[PDB]
């Protein structure tokens, strides 16, 4: 599915992300932008022979299990087919995990380098939410 960005914003807000460890929905938003194009369906294979999936890109090496990503965990205990779902309950339960685990949203690459510090509120301008 490829959202659109109220449609997502207003997914991400029902599923609690809003202000979740102190990040602004426009923050989770601009993340999927860049990380996905707002496709949940996105998959992007790493050197390290991991592949980031779904609409937040969450990476086998840690988050999900795959099959293909030997020395992996599996943090989220999700299969990484689950990221990929119509559906992005999966995402947002994982993504509230990694955004816990000391780092914030600096574990999103397209975050760090394209939303940091950035107006992330025009992200959710304009949204009935
Ligand atoms: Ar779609
Ligand atoms: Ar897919
Ligand atoms: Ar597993
Ligand atoms: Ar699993
Ligand atoms: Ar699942
Ligand atoms: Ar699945
Ligand atoms: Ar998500
Ligand atoms: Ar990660
Ligand atoms: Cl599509
Ligand atoms: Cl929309
Ligand atoms: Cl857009
Ligand atoms: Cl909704
Ligand atoms: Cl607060
Ligand atoms: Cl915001
Ligand atoms: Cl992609
Ligand atoms: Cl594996
Ligand atoms: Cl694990
Ligand atoms: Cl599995
Ligand atoms: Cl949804
Ligand atoms: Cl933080
Ligand atoms: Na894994």
């Amino acid at each position: 599915k490829v959202f659109g960005r109220c449609e997502l914003a207003a997914a991400m807000k029902r599923h609690g992300l809003d202000n979740y460890r102190g990040y602004s929905l426009g923050n989770w938003v601009c993340a999927a932008k860049f990380e996905s194009n707002f496709n949940t369906q996105a998959t992007n294979r790493n050197t390290d022979g991991s592949t980031d999936y779904g609409i937040l890109q969450i990476n086998s090496r840690w988050w999900c299990n795959d099959g293909r990503t030997p020395g992996s965990r599996n943090l989220c205990n999700i299969p990484c087919s689950a990221l990929l779902s119509s559906d992005i309950t999966a995402s947002v339960n994982c993504a509230k995990k990694i955004v816990s685990d000391g780092n914030g949203m600096n574990a999103w690459v397209a975050w760090r380098n394209r939303c940091k510090g950035t107006d992330v509120q025009a992200w959710i301008r304009g949204c009935r939410l």
